[PDB]
Parts: C-alpha cells; structure tokens; sequence
C-alpha cells in the first residue's frame, strides 16, 4: 500500500 | 480531469 496508484488524483474533477 | 480517482493514495510508494 502506499501512493501511485488510487484516489486523489485521476477522472472525477479538474481540467 | 486531474483530481478524483485514479492515482494518489493506495498503492505505490510505501508497498
């Protein structure tokens, strides 16, 4: 576990 | 698109 791949960033909100 | 799901928290850096 840890920070790559997830939630956060990605598809849903933004540009 | 840039925020939401995709990347960021769960797996990655950590492992």
């Amino acid at each position: 576990l840890x920070l790559x791949l997830x939630l956060x960033l990605x598809l849903x909100l933004x540009l």
